[PDB]
Order: structure tokens, then C-alpha cells, then sequence
């Protein structure tokens, strides 16, 4: 089975990491040992939906393309490689970004530099050690592999748009204009900036890269199938699926019970671009646009209430059923383009829209 | 002249990374503006000793190798990409370990996370953005090179190092028996771990890799001369040059005046395991050792003062000449090694042997 083949896989690649430490780097064990536990905490524990969309993309073309067995098990073997690099690149931000945010929790256990033998002088060096581990991986695995510059080409080009994207997240309750590294950053008042366009592209460059894109086209890759698609449409689906699963994450911060989410939601007191604050701005009247400005932004939970009361209020279940419909129509749409190049590879961003499209 | 060449490409590199943050990135000019301010603060107002490295070694070989012109120009143009892609590497490291570490000053200036307008919250993504910026540089200016794949894998090699390094040095004061992710680290009470072979394993991979490894192979693979040198005696000669820099830089932590170190020593606060505290422990009589454990890692003044008082009546200025004598043994040596099959990389290696020795 595909999960059973990439998580067997994950030991392999923590075998090779660690003993390479050993080996190489003139590690003690004690140290092997909190590294092994530091990739155990903050690599597993998820969906694997990134690493599990490469090893999929990779079986759609295995079922079409003749091949000698040891072939078909390097190609899979490649994808389960390109997986985990995918899915400990995630660990990366995920660690790095609750530090940021000085998130509390994660995946339902504490936030990495939050376990008592870790700290933030240690969890910022680990989430850079999570990121070099995606590099030592793939010079490793892929020495030999005709795709191995446009893989780290590709891994380097969607890591970078997503440190952009990150920048654009977290700006986004700041007025550009006022952007400054000398001054102090007050939140804006007006919301100029909460609009559809703008939220696209914080969306687009903070997940739909790296979440999307990058699993497509690491599975072409490992495939040697690239030059049987063509990238703009993959590149266009990516980004609508990548928003569509945004748009999603952003009412479940807000609607989603702590216990199921995983985390209390903080979106409206940290007055991030949401597509519900956008969303709420494109249809409220001017009361409840000043209501919403009295109170966004704020820790205190009486103004969180008043905002969560406003979205509520608003029927946002109609905007978002409307978006989805709109997703709906786009996402078949570019299915169907996928087909007149490769049915394959269509069929598997089908099962990628099906998989986002029910969560 | 070589630093006016090199600052001259600096000029180009920041204009290349922010016109394509604005032609495929989708950045506004206020977010360009303060992408374009932290680049120059955290990049710029060092000596640039590990960048120049880079163009002397090319230099080196440009006078004894046949070249057309505009290759010498190309080749020289390589040196200083490569040298910038260092000196953005060293910026990503210091912006991240200032964070890591809570240091006030760097370079005479507030710390990058501590301006008013970055955060801990950007500056954390600062960092990686300028490590992102390496490899854009890289994808960019040395698409076409026959070193290509070399320098990419030398430059992640290194970068790893780096990490663990910095991995060691934060839990050098530590008992290694006692990491544990799920307990908070005590500060260790018998110093065992104090040693001069554990003290060169934190050098080594913190320090030694990114500051005279790198440069210097960088150099060669920019000149198409790697396979000219011993890579044995580059790495030998790298690592005693690189410790004997560091050592340099752990008795002015103490020592050097805040004004002339640009920033307040907190080694001794810190506990950290430096050359002072293991050449110290190398020599103190019982009392002595008993008078140091009750004092060291201690952020009272009146602690760090007894710390500081027992260095000083230790003689260590003794020691400290007869490591100096020790390492001009060794470093000549190397040198001499190296003429058997490079005399033109010997002579870079004797260079930068002349700037360390004499800071
Ligand atoms: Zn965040
Ligand atoms: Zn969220
Ligand atoms: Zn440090
Ligand atoms: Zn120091």
C-alpha cells in the first residue's frame, strides 16, 4: 500500500540522516538522539497530504508506462524521497512560523520550541536543520538522477515564493505605505488592503506553492513525465486548489471547535487578511464595517466575540457555497484542458480536487 | 581594485533579486523598499574577509592561466557572485543567531529583530530570505557553469555544518548524558564536557566550514581549479586556520572593549564553552576550578567579574602564545604541502593565513 511504502520509507531516510551525523559529523548520541526526536515530533503526525500527493502522481503514470519491476520500485522509492522532502520542508515553516506567531499549539501537542528541553534558541537552529535535511536528502537519493537539477531548481524557486509568501502574511494587516523598518508597525484602520486580490496573493505565494504546485510537479519529475503537460495549466490548477484549501483553513480558524482544529484559532486578534474579513468587507454596510473596526485586531475576548458575531450575521455560508460553485466550475474546466496532453495526470489532479474539495 | 569590484556587483546582485520580486513575485515597492533596507543592513558594513576570500583565490589563478579577456572579466564576476552568496549566507547565520541567542548589538548597530519596524516575528523570515537569496543568486548567475552542481552541493554541505555547529555551541554547556527534549537544561556543574577536543568539534562545524572552507573552494571551483589542489590539505589547513580565528574571536568576547567589539561580551553569562574557559580549566588548581563552577554562567556582574579575574591572574596570554606558535607550525607546514602541487593556491592560503594572524 502507497502509505505503508512512505511511511517504511521515513525510517530509511532518519536511518540515513542519522548515521550520516554519525558517520560524517562527528555526532555524540545524545545529540542523534534529540535530533531523532526532533524529526519524530515535527515530521509526522499530519495527513501526509503533500507527500502522499507525489507518491499518487507517480502511481498514475507507473499504471500506464512500461517498465522492468526495478524500475517501477526506484520511481516509487524516488516519490516516497521527493515526499518527505516536500513534507520535511513543511516541518520547517511549521516550526519557524509557531515561533513567529508565538503559536501555543500543534497537531494537538505543544508548539515545538515550547517543549521544555527545547527552547527557541534551539527550535529556530532545528527548523533550519529541518530544511538542510530536504537538501542532504535529495544530493543523496537523487546523485545520479537525470531530474536532480530541475528538482532542486524547482524545491528552491517554490521554497523561496513561500518565504515571500510569509512576508506577505504576516504585513498583512500594516498599511504598505507605512511599511518601515525604523518605525513600529500600527495596525491599519482603514482595511484598504483587505480585498480579494490582495488575499489571493498572500494565499497564493504562502500555500498554493509549496502545498499544490510542488507535489505535482515533483511527481512529474520523479516520472521523467514534465515534458507531457503543460506546466501553465498545472501551474493555474495548483493555485486555484491552493486558495480553495486556504479559504477553507481560514473559516475553521474561526468557526472550528479548539479540540477538532487542533489549536485556539487567532485570526481575528491577530488581524491577519482572512478570507473571512475580506469576504465580511465585500458585502457589510457602513455600521457594521465601523463595528468590525472597533473591534479586529485585539486580544480582548469581547471584541473577538462582537467580530465572530458580525461574520455570523453576515451569512458567509452563501459567499462561500458561491466561491465553491465558482472553484467547482474552474477546477473541471482545467481537468478537462489536463486531458487533451495527459489523461494520467488529469485523473490524479482529479483524485488532489476530490481530496481537497471533502476535508 | 578587488573591493570596488566586489561592492559594484553587490549593486547588481540587490538589483536583480528586487526587479525579480517585482516582475514574477508580485511585490509592491513599499515591501521591495523594505526588503531592499534589510539586505543592506544585515548584508552590508563588515569587512567582507569570507567574500573577498572568494576573489583573491581567483585572482590567484587569473595571473598564471590563459584566459581571454572577457573570460577573466567572467571569471571575476563568478568570484564576487560566489563571495555575496557567503557574506548573504554569514547575514542569514547572524540575524538568526542574534535572535536565538538575544544579542542587543551587531556591528555597532541594534541587533536586525530589534529595529522597530522588523520584530522577532520578520526577522525570523528575514533570515531565511536572505538564505533563500544564495541559492536564487546561484540558480541565476551560474545557470550555464560547468561548477554548477559542485559549488550547489559544497555550499548545502557546508550549510549543514554550520547548523550543527551551531547545534553544538548552544548546548555546549550542557551535560551531554542530560539532552532531552522533554526537560529543561541544566547548566552542567562538573565541566567534564570542557575539553580541547570537544571545544575544536564546536569550532569546526560552527565556524570553520562557512569561513574558510568555503571561500576557499568557492574560489577554486570558480576558477575551474579544484582539480589542481590536495582537497585532504585545503580541509586540514581550513579547520587549524579557522580555529585559531575563533579562538581569536572568544578571548576579544572578554577582553575587547564594548566600543572596539562593537557589542558587550556574554560568553561567561552564557556558559559557553570557549577557548578561555577549557585553557583555564586545562591549568587551575582545585581551588581555582572550585572558585570558577561557583561563578560561571551567571548573569550577575559580580559572578562574571570572579570569571574575568581568574582568566587574568591564569596567565592564559602564555597558553595563547604557545597554541599561536603551535598553529604558525602547522599552518607553514600545510602551506609548504600545498606548493607540491599548487604553489599559485598555497600563496592565497599563505594571503589569508597573513589576515587572520595579524586581527
Ligand atoms: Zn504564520
Ligand atoms: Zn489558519
Ligand atoms: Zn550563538
Ligand atoms: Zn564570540
Amino acid at each position: 500500500a502507497s502509505m505503508e511504502r512512505f511511511l517504511s520509507v521515513y525510517d530509511e531516510v532518519q536511518a540515513f540522516l542519522l548515521d550520516q551525523l554519525q558517520s560524517k559529523y562527528e555526532i555524540d548520541p545524545n545529540r542523534a538522539r534529540y535530533l531523532r526526536i526532533m524529526m519524530d515530533t515535527t515530521c509526522l503526525g499530519g495527513k501526509y497530504f503533500r507527500g502522499m500527493t507525489v507518491v499518487n502522481v507517480a502511481e498514475g503514470f507507473l499504471a500506464v508506462t512500461q517498465h522492468d519491476e526495478a524500475t517501477k520500485e526506484r520511481i516509487l522509492h524516488d516519490a516516497c524521497v521527493g515526499g518527505w522532502m516536500i513534507e520535511f520542508l513543511q516541518a520547517h515553516y511549521l516550526v519557524e512560523d509557531d515561533i513567529m506567531d508565538g503559536s501555543v499549539m500543534r497537531r494537538g501537542k505543544p508548539c515545538w520550541y515550547r517543549f521544555p528541553g527545547v527552547t527557541t534558541q534551539c527550535a529556530i537552529n532545528d527548523g533550519i536543520i529541518l530544511k538542510s535535511w530536504t537538501q542532504i536528502m535529495a544530493w543523496h537519493y537523487f546523485a545520479d538522477r537525470p531530474f536532480l537539477k530541475d528538482l532542486l531548481c524547482l524545491f528552491q524557486k517554490v521554497d523561496y515564493a513561500t518565504a515571500v509568501g510569509q512576508m506577505y502574511d504576516v504585513t498583512s494587516m500594516c498599511d504598505s505605505n507605512k511599511l518601515d523598518p525604523e518605525v513600529a508597525q500600527p495596525m491599519t484602520t482603514d482595511f484598504a488592503e483587505f480585498t480579494p486580490a490582495i488575499y489571493k496573493r498572500i494565499v497564493k505565494y504562502k500555500t498554493t506553492f509549496y502545498t499544490y504546485l510542488l507535489p505535482l510537479v515533483m511527481g512529474l519529475l520523479v516520472s521523467e513525465a514534465a515534458a507531457s503537460v503543460e506546466m501553465n495549466l498545472v501551474e493555474r490548477v495548483a493555485h486555484l486548489i491552493g486558495e480553495y484549501f486556504q479559504v477553507q483553513d481560514d473559516v475553521m480558524d474561526c468557526f472550528t471547535p479548539p479540540e477538532q482544529l487542533g489549536k485556539v484559532g487567532t485570526d481575528i486578534e491577530d488581524a491577519k487578511c482572512s478570507w473571512l474579513a475580506v469576504t465580511f468587507l465585500g458585502k457589510a454596510n457602513a455600521a457594521q464595517v465601523a463595528e468590525f473596526k472597533a473591534n479586529y485586531g485585539e486580544k480582548d475576548p469581547a471584541k473577538v466575540a462582537v467580530v465572530k458575531r458580525l461574520y455570523s450575521k453576515a451569512n458567509l455560508q452563501a459567499d462561500f457555497a458561491a466561491y465553491e460553485a465558482e472553484v467547482v466550475r474552474e477546477v473541471e474546466s482545467l481537468i478537462e484542458q489536463l486531458k487533451v496532453k495527459s489523461p494520467t495526470f488529469a485523473e490524479s489532479v482529479a483524485v488532489v480536487w476530490e481530496k481537497t474539495h471533502k476535508r
